[PDB]
């Protein structure tokens, strides 16, 4: 399912501007409202591609792209997601990633940013148990 | 590091003719007493290592490879897991895998056989919410 088209749906939440600042526990930090206002109802190719357009349009958002360096928004300014802190990382895992909060294998929603978070790689690992 | 050298340490626990029963429920099945029995203080390259050596034991055991169809005592003689039910397999993942319970990013033993237990992919899957 992760590799298959879908349109994207949710309401997300407003965020601040520290958006990111909980990405490293718990569920990490909510797809920001303004983000899926911008996505919703599109049509993407796989999730890959919605991670790529999702961090496209972070760096578009005026209040979004401030929190981050010039080096992270230009990475996001072409579908890539920002570099964590070294603390963060874990081996080639060195940029924030988008966790499902119900697993697409148990029916979750592969673009339902309502079921979408923002996770650093050593807080994602720490939620899949180790892997 | 689950790529380096170390030692197998454990009990493990005793088993019956049902082996595998619970390898798609819970934390599944554990590693034979008498398997670790065999293992114990051995040392292994990595845990890939490990996984082909104790799968080869099964086979050795006379209890535990009477439990197995002639196909997959065939596999576990070359050190390969055996093939689950078409309901617990998972695309390419098709055979039984090792979980450790306390995960070695968490600093669990890569070796401590009371750290490992045997699941269908299915379950494994589930066990690491997605993956
Ligand atoms: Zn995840
Ligand atoms: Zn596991």
């Amino acid at each position: 399912m992760r590799n298959k088209p879908g349109k994207a749906t949710g309401k997300g939440k407003p965020v601040n501007n520290k958006w990111l600042n909980n990405a490293g526990k718990d569920l990490g930090s909510p797809v920001p409202d303004r983000i899926a206002n911008k996505l919703r109802d599109k049509e993407f190719k796989s999730f890959d591609d919605f991670r790529k357009k999702f961090w496209e349009e972070v760096s578009k958002d005026p209040e979004l792209s401030k929190q981050f360096s010039r080096n992270n928004n230009d990475r996001m300014k072409v579908g890539k997601a920002p570099k964590t802190r070294t603390q963060d990382v874990s081996g080639k895992r060195t940029s924030f990633e988008l966790h499902h909060e119900k697993p697409i294998s148990q029916n979750g929603g592969v673009y339902d940013m309502d079921n979408i978070s923002v996770v650093t790689p050593k807080r994602h690992i720490d939620i899949h148990r180790g892997k």
